[PDB]
């Protein structure tokens, strides 16, 4: 693989979906997932350009996190976006930027009274099971508004939208309904709520039904750094 080049063509791809559907390629953040793939990858795409980088299990993320703190890379923004269990948060509450995967309001409030006082609020998503009844993590669309509330009040934290997981679907028609589904609620909570920019919806193969429904974050993974 060439990382370099994945990125490019990656990053082409998200600014040929973005313009076909009338969107600047400027409303989607790339979020390159280097979920088990060694540091020396990341490094690779560090120097490509990519800053972003979503993990998926906490202790890797944190020594990846610590390395490259240690190198002293700067300007980077580190997105934990698999589940959380309860003994694991105060990792992510110390070192990650960003959680996609708050579905109950006991680990917001943990993940808020493990966050040191000198690091800026930790970026929270609300994860959604929109589509997979064969998963456990996310919220139904149901109980959206009364975790938002609860969520919206923890100071250490700072909620800025939604993530989901949709089931794999084949049919890119299924792709772009579901999507537009977790668009929709995108959309009506930002009517009402403070600072909500984010919807984290897309992988690599749902991407352009992801961005066309109205995402603003792509979890890229496979595409940029090959297989697991
Ligand atoms: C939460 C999450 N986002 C993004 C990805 C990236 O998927 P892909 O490799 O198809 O790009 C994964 C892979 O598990 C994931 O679990």
């Amino acid at each position: 693989n060439d990382i370099a080049h994945n990125l490019a063509q990656v990053r082409d791809k998200i600014s040929a979906a973005a313009t076909r559907c009338g969107r600047s390629p400027e409303e989607i953040t790339l979020l390159a997932v280097s979920k088990t793939k060694p540091a020396s990858a990341i490094a690779e795409a560090i120097d490509a350009g990519q800053r972003q980088f979503g993990e998926n299990y906490v202790q890797e993320g944190v020594d990846k996190i610590r390395h490259f703190q240690e190198l002293g890379v700067t300007g980077l923004e580190w997105h934990f976006i698999g589940p959380l269990q309860s003994n694991k948060s105060r990792l992510v509450a110390e070192h990650f930027d960003w959680c996609h995967t708050i579905d109950r309001l006991r680990i917001a409030t943990r993940l808020n009274d493990q966050r040191p006082a000198e690091l800026p609020p930790l970026n929270v998503l609300i994860q959604i099971n929109i589509s997979d009844e064969n998963s456990k993590s996310g919220i139904q669309l149901a109980e959206l508004d009364e975790l938002a509330a609860a969520v919206a009040e923890l100071p250490r934290l700072r909620l800025r939208g939604l993530m989901a997981i949709p089931a794999p679907e084949s049919e890119y028609v299924r792709q772009f309904e579901v999507a537009r589904q977790m668009a929709v609620a995108f959309a009506g909570l930002k009517t009402r709520y403070p600072h909500i920019d984010t919807l984290s919806l897309g992988m690599s193969d749902d991407m352009e039904a992801a961005i066309a429904a109205g995402s603003t974050m792509v979890r890229i993974g496979t595409a940029i750094f090959g297989a697991r």
